[PDB]
């Protein structure tokens, strides 16, 4: 419907990166997916996700979820809600964003555009 960046949880991705709280169940968009090199192991995923704020590319998909990208509704311009997270720390010191549980709210098909204009998140 209208106002569509308020479908979003505006400020989730400084929550996260920031305060690093997990009891939140933010509402992102998914705006890319792509896997990442691994080789003799389980593919994995990378998500550059939107709160309508920010965007972020730190999040990857828990190896449990890989069938919503290869099987079902998990593209770009999705509109997800996240119910679990972690959060895990390189020894770089580049944080990861592991989505352990999410459901898909809105189609891509459903949403078929970037909603606002969000900007990368800087860290
Ligand atoms: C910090 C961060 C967050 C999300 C994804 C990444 N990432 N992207 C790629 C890739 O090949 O694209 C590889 C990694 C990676 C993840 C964990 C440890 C080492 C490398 C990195
Ligand atoms: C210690 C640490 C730091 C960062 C990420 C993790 N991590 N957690 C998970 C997971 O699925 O739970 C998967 C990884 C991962 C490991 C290697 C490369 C890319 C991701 C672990």
């Amino acid at each position: 419907g209208s106002h569509m960046v308020g479908q979003l949880s505006r400020g989730a991705i400084a929550a996260i990166m920031q305060k690093g709280d997990t009891n939140i169940k933010p509402i992102l968009q998914v705006i890319n997916i792509r896997p990442i090199t691994t080789g003799n192991s389980p593919p994995r995923y990378r998500l550059l996700m939107s709160d309508g704020l920010n965007t972020l590319s730190s999040f990857m998909l828990a190896t449990q979820l890989n069938p919503l990208v290869e099987e079902e509704q998990l593209s770009s311009n999705c509109v997800c809600q996240i119910h679990r997270f972690i959060v895990n720390t390189l020894k770089d010191g580049r944080r990861v964003v592991i989505l352990m549980e999410l459901e898909v709210l809105k189609s891509a098909e459903a949403v078929g555009v970037k909603i606002g204009n969000p900007v990368p998140y800087n860290e």
